[PDB]
C-alpha cells in the first residue's frame, strides 16, 4: 500500500515522493512534520494523500532550497521551527490599537513587545522566509513570524526572554547596511577619538534612555583612567534603539515612538509596550490603557530618524 505526498523545506519548490503506508515517515523521509506536527514516528494514514510535508534537508537540493530560504544551515534550524510553529499557530493575535499583539501564553510577554516594536519601524528582512511571515504578522497571521523569531534567536516556547536581546537578533538578519553611525569620544587626557559604526551597532546603543542626551555627550571611561565623554557626530539610519537597565523614565507623547517597560528583577520580569499616538498607550498583551502622560520603569525607547549630523564642533 502506498500513496503520494508532497515534501518541502520552504512550502514553495514541492517535491512529489512515493512513501510505504507499512512504513513510519521517519524510516523514508527523516524527521517529518504536518503543519508543524511532527509525524516522524507515524505511519501515513489515508488522509495525507496529497497533503505537503516538511523534512529535514537531507540532499542537496533541499540543503540549497533551505538556505535560500531561511539563510542558515543549521541542520537543526527547519526543525525547532516546525517545533515553536505547533503552539504559536495555537495563540491568539487580537489587533489592539491597529496593531497584532498576542494575548499571553507561554510567557511571551517579550514576544509581544518585540512583535509591537516591529510593526512601528521600517524594517526589511534577508531572509524571504522571515519577510514572508513579517507580512502575513501584519495581517493578524503572526504565528510562522513568532516561530521563527524563536528560532531564528535559539529560544523555546515556554523560555522566558530579553527584548533588546531578541531585537538585536532579528536586526542580524534585516538590511541594515545602509545605517552608518559617526561616534566621538574627547578625553580631557587622551584626546579625541572618531569611530564609525555600521550595521546593528549603528541603529543600538546600551547605556541611555535619551536619544537628546546622547547627542549631547556621555560619560565613558577612557583606556587612560579618566572619565570621557562620548557623543554623537553623524546618525544615517531609519531608527534609533536607546537601551538602558531598568529606571524610572519619563516620556513625553510625541517625543519617540515606542518603548519597552520592565518590571522586575533580572532575569524575571515582566515586559509591557508603551507606543506613542495622539495619546500615550500601554499594550500589555491583548490588555490596552490610554493616559496623557506616563513615567514608569523602562529600558528600549525607539526613535524615528533619517539623517542627523551634530553642530558641536
Ligand atoms: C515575560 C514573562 C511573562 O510572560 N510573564 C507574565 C507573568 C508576570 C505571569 C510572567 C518574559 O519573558 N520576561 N522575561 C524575563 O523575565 C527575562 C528577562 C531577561 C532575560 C535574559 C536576559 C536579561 C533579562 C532581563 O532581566 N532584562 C531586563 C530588561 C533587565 C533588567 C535589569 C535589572 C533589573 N533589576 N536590576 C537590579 C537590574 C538589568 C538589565 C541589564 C541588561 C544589561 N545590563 C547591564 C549592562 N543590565 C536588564
Ligand atoms: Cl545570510
Ligand atoms: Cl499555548
Ligand atoms: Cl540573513
Ligand atoms: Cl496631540
Ligand atoms: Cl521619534
Ligand atoms: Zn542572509
Ligand atoms: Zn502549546
Ligand atoms: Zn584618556
Ligand atoms: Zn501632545
Ligand atoms: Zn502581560
Amino acid at each position: 500500500r502506498t500513496i503520494k505526498v508532497f515534501t518541502t523545506v520552504d512550502n514553495i519548490n514541492l517535491h512529489t515522493q512515493v512513501v510505504d503506508m507499512s512504513m513510519t515517515y521517519g524510516q523514508q523521509f527523516g524527521p517529518t512534520y504536518l503543519d508543524g506536527a511532527d509525524v516522524t514516528k507515524i505511519k501515513p494514514h489515508n488522509s495525507h494523500e496529497g497533503k505537503t510535508f516538511y523534512v529535514l534537508p537531507n540532499d542537496d537540493t533541499l540543503r540549497v532550497e533551505a538556505f535560500e530560504y531561511y539563510h542558515t544551515t543549521d541542520p537543526s534550524f527547519l526543525g525547532r521551527y516546525m517545533s515553536a510553529l505547533n503552539h504559536t499557530k495555537k495563540w491568539k493575535y487580537p489587533q489592539v490599537n491597529g496593531l497584532t499583539s498576542i494575548k499571553w501564553a507561554d510567557n511571551n510577554c517579550y514576544l509581544a513587545t518585540a512583535l509591537l516594536t516591529l510593526q512601528q519601524i521600517e524594517l526589511k528582512f534577508n531572509p524571504p522566509a522571515l519577510q514572508d511571515a513579517y507580512y502575513r504578522a501584519r495581517a493578524g497571521e503572526a504565528a510562522n513570524f513568532c516561530a521563527l523569531i524563536l528560532a531564528y534567536c535559539n529560544k523555546t516556547v515556554g523560555e522566558l526572554g530579553d527584548v533588546r536581546e531578541t531585537m538585536s537578533y532579528l536586526f542580524q538578519h534585516a538590511n541594515l547596511d545602509s545605517c552608518k553611525r559617526v561616534l566621538n569620544v574627547v578625553c580631557k587626557t587622551c584626546g579625541q577619538q572618531q569611530t564609525t559604526l555600521k550595521g546593528v551597532e549603528a541603529v543600538m546603543y546600551m547605556g541611555t534612555l535619551s536619544y537628546e542626551q546622547f547627542k549631547k555627550g556621555v560619560q565613558i571611561p577612557c583606556t587612560c583612567g579618566k572619565q570621557a565623554t562620548k557623543y554623537l557626530v553623524q546618525q544615517e539610519s531609519p531608527f534609533v534603539m536607546m537601551s538602558a537597565p531598568p529606571a524610572q523614565y519619563e516620556l513625553k507623547h510625541g517625543t519617540f515612538t515606542c518603548a519597552s517597560e520592565y518590571t522586575g528583577n533580572y532575569q524575571c520580569g515582566h515586559y509591557k509596550h508603551i507606543t506613542s499616538k495622539e495619546t500615550l498607550y500601554c499594550i500589555d498583551g491583548a490588555l490596552l490603557t490610554k493616559s496623557s502622560e506616563y513615567k514608569g520603569p523602562i529600558t528600549d525607547v525607539f526613535y524615528k530618524e533619517n539623517s542627523y549630523t551634530t553642530t558641536i564642533k
